[PDB]
């Protein structure tokens, strides 16, 4: 119908007071949500509507001339304080959203705005108390899906237990302004260069996620979670699948996800000799941030092997690519800031190459994907199983037998051993 | 075999001193030139090697510990002096030709350094005259190609009567040192993209040849000539054709420029009411010659029509292409310096588009491709005629009709209407 909810679980925290609340405000104050929204926020610290916008506005951009609109928009807000395992507190959000006009009725979307290991509880409770009767439910689950294979399976399964695939939008939206645009172009692209994209004509993939800022300051997350966790595994290996994918059946949100799937089910488990891990050590001779290395970042814990640069060859095997080596490449304070699918052809009678570069604004879209409905930018359970697969076997061998990264000079390609893996392959 | 002679017909002219005699040191120098070659000039002006080497050697950058290899550059040269309708001359030469080590048997290249309004004699003579009995002989014909087709069609014809079409070497080599390159990418990218390349996909195939720089005090020769037959006629039209064509047979000089001319009997004749021609005026805020304009030039006669900048829109009409609309878009004295084909895709659920941009060099190349034999750059008598067919009559109204160009602003893209009829067309 025409009235919606949107239950931001975990108001208090980050996420919330600094990205979705503003989010919102930016699709509210441009008249991008449907017009009958409400906003609930939910977490156990007692707190007032004011008391957020108190400490959320800053991150508004609230112009005085907007200011009736805003007043119009922490109208439509309210928050209800309880915990995240206690039925009578999810019972009195429950019973609140049915005050609320037409709640009864109501579209209800719940943003987990909380740390994982909580989610099993919310998403329980969520199912058997707050689901709305006639409106649609959708859930927006938050990185990290686990962090092997074993962990995102046991949790992702708790949660395809409770809710259909059409209710689960997992949402990547870390990797800036423009990250869903990247996606869009190399479907466009597949569909132009589809009879082309060939074994026959193409010799080596390379895909390219460069970073020249380092980790500020923030080291002491990325840490616990590493390069190939926070960019290839997800973002990367899914543009991977966007570029050697067949045609879909059609232009459905599932029809394409599915066709992403079957790449990643020909793709067999990535192995250490195909891999050089890289972390960053500060610049003597240069200025900013980048006097400072890795290990210089005080949040970083002392003597880390985490890598924050990767290179990693894939092979997807069927007839239409197969030999045919997909290199990804990514790293945290490099050369450049740089976003790019390049394609080599076999240069039959200087090797000649394809290059893919990079009003609604990437997180933006997504929030109004899963409004809209379209699921397509968010990764489906089956997809992000066969992800974990691929690196889980890498992944567990570097946590075991903890690897030293090949040291390398802050605003550097990376290390050098890198270039010498992409030779020795093509 | 292993003896080849160059003839500078003209040796005393600018092409003379200023490139040919240059360009043949450089190949000798790097010998890159069969190793028993000699050099023979042949002009009026009596005078001697040693005077060529006076006014030329500047041009070389001989380098004074490179000086053992050019002087056995020079003790290779030789000049005969002759005029050029007189059997007698043409005999003076062909008798000392013979003279040279193994001149007998020997190869000769003949170099047409000389204004056309000569070539209908020279090639008479040259033909009953100088000819190798045993020897290849190949005659470099340079520009203008003629005006019109009625001129062009004359002297082709006169030339194609003496020589089979695998001697006649028509040389286009003023766009700069890169200029081959661009045609090479453009052939490479045919076979790459081939089966994509259809009126299905594609909406708008535009090429661009944008200079940044004037006329240069050299406006009174571009005068009596004109943007359409310096840079479109010849050079854009060819590279339309390397793009538009099928799969050749081969990978043969004639199996290539047999497709080019397929492309072109397939274009109808360009009509005024889809052309923007342009003259650029000074700029009044800059500096450099860019406070001049066309008109400002003093070798321009006063009040000239001349275009200086030209967009036209040709179609190639067959089942590939047709209703596809190929812009052609050239100036001097514009924003950048660029050279580069854009491919437009109808956007089916920003329109998107394919962009193409830009040790021997060039020029280098092309004196080695005819010593070689590869006849693969150079234009074709038929492929010739086609071209002019095409834009003779357009040619013919303007010099007519003498319709006042556009004025556009130095450093300008362009005139604004030239974007206007882009637009008006797709
Ligand atoms: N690239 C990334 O991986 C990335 C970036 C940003 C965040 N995230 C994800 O975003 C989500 C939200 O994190 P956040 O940055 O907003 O901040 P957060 O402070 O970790 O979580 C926000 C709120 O969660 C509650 N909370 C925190 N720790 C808890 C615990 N141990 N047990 C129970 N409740 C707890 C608190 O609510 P109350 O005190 O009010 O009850 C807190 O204000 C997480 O899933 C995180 O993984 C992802
Ligand atoms: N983009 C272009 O269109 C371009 C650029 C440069 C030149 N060209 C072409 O290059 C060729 C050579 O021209 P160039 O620049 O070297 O200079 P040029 O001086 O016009 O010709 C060189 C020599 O030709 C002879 N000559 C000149 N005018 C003559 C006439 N009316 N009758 C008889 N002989 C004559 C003279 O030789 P002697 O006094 O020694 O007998 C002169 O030294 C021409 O075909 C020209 O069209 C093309």
């Amino acid at each position: 119908s025409d009235t919606h909810i949107f239950i931001i679980m975990g108001a208090s925290g980050d996420l919330a007071k600094k990205k979705i609340y503003p989010t919102i405000w930016w699709l509210f104050r441009d008249g991008l949500l449907p017009e009958n929204t409400f906003i609930v926020g939910y977490a156990r610290s007692r707190l007032t509507v004011a008391d957020i916008r108190k400490q959320s506005e800053p991150f508004f951009k609230a112009t005085p001339e907007e200011k009736l609109k805003l007043e119009d928009f922490f109208a439509r807000n309210s928050y209800v304080a309880g915990q995240y395992d206690d039925a009578a507190s999810y019972q009195r959000l429950n019973s609140h959203m049915n005050a609320l006009h037409l709640g009864s009725q109501a579209n209800r979307l719940f943003y987990l705005a909380l740390p994982p290991t909580v989610y099993e509880a919310v998403t329980k409770n969520i199912h058997e108390s707050c689901m709305s009767q006639i409106g649609w439910n959708r859930i927006i689950v938050e990185k990290p899906f686990g962090r092997d294979l074993q962990s995102s399976d046991r949790l992702s399964n708790h949660i395809s237990s409770l809710f259909r695939e059409d209710q689960i939008y997992r949402i990547d939206h870390y990797l800036g302004k423009e990250m869903v645009q990247n996606l869009m172009v190399l479907r466009f692209a597949n569909r132009i260069f589809g009879p082309i994209w060939n074994r026959d004509n193409i010799a080596c993939v390379i895909l390219t996620f460069k970073e020249p800022f380092g980790t500020e300051g923030r080291g002491g997350y990325f840490d616990e979670f590493g390069i190939i966790r926070d960019v290839m595994q997800n973002h990367l290996l899914q543009m991977l699948c966007l570029v050697a994918m067949e045609k879909p059946a059609s232009t459905n949100s599932d029809d394409v996800r599915d066709e992403k799937v079957k790449v990643l089910k020909c793709i067999s488990e990535v192995q250490a000799n195909n891999v050089v891990l890289g972390q960053y050590v500060g610049n003597p001779d240069g200025e900013g941030e980048a006097t400072k290395g890795y290990l210089d970042d005080p949040t970083v814990p002392r003597g880390s092997t985490t890598a924050t640069f990767a290179a990693v060859v894939l092979y997807v095997e069927n007839e239409r690519w197969d030999g045919v080596p997909f290199i990804l490449r990514c790293g945290k304070a490099l050369n450049e800031r740089k976003a790019e699918v390049r394609l080599q052809f076999h240069d039959v009678a200087k090797r000649n190459e394809l290059v893919i570069r990079v009003l609604p604004d990437a997180y933006e879209r997504l929030i109004l994907d899963v409004f809209c409905g379209s699921q397509m930018h968010f990764v489906r359970s089956d997809e992000l199983r066969e992800a974990w697969r691929i690196f889980t076997p890498l992944l567990h061998q570097i946590e075991l037998e903890k690897p030293k990264p090949i040291p390398y000079i802050y605003g550097s390609r990376g290390p050098t051993e890198a270039d010498e893996l992409m030779k020795r392959v093509g």
